[PDB]
């Protein structure tokens, strides 16, 4: 019976991602990181306006990596973790749903070697007893994502779901995400703790290997950017939706359907959107094919928002954080008033 974690979600409206932000890489181990991929300092009034528009739920991405001190303590910066507390804090103080995760790991610490199966489970856990010792008394609305996108990088099937093998090792690194988490109590005896594939792929050899933990309150999360040539700029991509790929999202759910929902495992999309390419109407559209799929089981998903969509690189942003006015309203209303 995991029906505890499904009346938490079914909480939530849709979720937003801080993208690129605490997630950032540059500027070494100083909290200066929040800023090194050119966004601004997050502020409460950010988190404020996300929630006013109707996100009530929200992920924060954290990459740690630069802000551990040496193996095998692992230890957390304290002046990062004290941000990252405050960021989740503005959210706790509006009373919204929040995802903590680690992130880009996968950059530096987190290569899915399964030869090196141990040092891995234990950098993690050593991580998340930190960061549940800091959360401790932090209510049910925060949950935690274990690992994002967990894979090596560069590999030939890093986006397809990995290998076999790999897929094993994801199972060992949730089971000491969840056993790390649980052994430090207080709030986290019972809190959501959000398990992933490999990539967080949801293709169904991916899924068919993913071993679901007894624990009764988890769930499991995926990102689905789909269709992969309409949410992303790419040679092949395209920018019309007229609901004829709509089966590419259909089909996807179906196997998501197969190996989660209807085994009554909660599921989540952490991370969805699809990129600005001029083309509102069509986002819009495929905003209802996609997520009306999802609302067909009650299932939720986080925005990934990177705050870019005038300037170059992938345009993700919807909320303009230094304007606290959104790039585009068709497009988010169509995500907040999706129900
Ligand atoms: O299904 C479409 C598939 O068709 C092929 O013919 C095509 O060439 C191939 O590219 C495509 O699969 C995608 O390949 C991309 C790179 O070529 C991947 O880009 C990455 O997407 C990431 C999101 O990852 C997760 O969600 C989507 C899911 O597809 C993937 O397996 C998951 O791991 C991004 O984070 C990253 O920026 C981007 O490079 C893409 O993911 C593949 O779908
Ligand atoms: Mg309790």
């Amino acid at each position: 019976d995991r029906s505890r974690v499904f009346d938490i979600l079914s909480n939530i409206n849709i979720g937003w991602n801080l993208g690129n932000t605490l997630d950032a890489t540059g500027g070494g181990n100083s909290v200066n990181a929040e800023t090194s991929w050119g966004n601004p300092k997050t502020t409460q009034e950010i988190v404020d306006t996300v929630n006013d528009r109707g996100f009530n739920a929200i992920r924060i991405p954290v990459t740690f990596a630069n802000h551990l001190g040496p193996a095998p303590e692992y230890t957390i910066s304290a002046d990062w973790l004290a941000r990252v507390k405050e960021v989740v804090d503005y959210a706790v103080n509006d009373g919204m749903y929040i995802i903590l995760d680690t992130h880009h790991e996968t950059n530096y610490w987190l290569k899915t070697d399964p030869n090196n199966e141990a040092a891995l489970c234990e950098e993690l856990a050593a991580i998340w007893k930190q960061l549940a010792e800091a959360f401790k008394d932090y209510d049910e609305k925060l949950m935690f994502e274990g690992m994002n996108e967990p894979r090596m990088a560069g590999s030939a099937k890093e986006w397809s779901g990995g290998t076999p093998a790999e897929r094993k090792l994801i199972n060992a690194m949730n089971k000491a995400f969840i056993d790390a988490v649980r052994a430090t109590g207080g709030n986290n005896a019972d809190r959501v703790l959000i398990i992933c594939t490999y990539g967080h792929n949801s293709d169904e050899p991916t899924l068919k290997d993913l071993e679901i933990p007894s624990d009764p309150n988890i769930a499991v999360a995926l990102h689905t950017y789909t269709p992969y040539f309409f949410t992303y700029v790419a040679d092949g991509s395209y920018s019309v939706w007229n609901g004829s790929k709509k089966n590419d999202i259909t089909w996807q759910y179906n196997n998501i359907k197969k190996y989660l929902i209807d085994k009554g495992i909660p599921v989540v999309i952490t991370e969805t959107g699809a990129q600005f390419k001029e083309n509102t109407e069509d986002i819009v559209r495929w905003i209802g094919d996609y997520v009306g799929t999802l609302d067909q089981d009650g299932v939720k998903c986080f925005i990934w928002d990177n705050n870019i969509y005038h300037g170059n690189g992938e345009k993700f942003g919807l909320l303009n954080r230094s304007l606290l006015k959104w790039y585009n309203d068709d497009i988010v209303d169509a995500y907040v008033n999706h129900a």
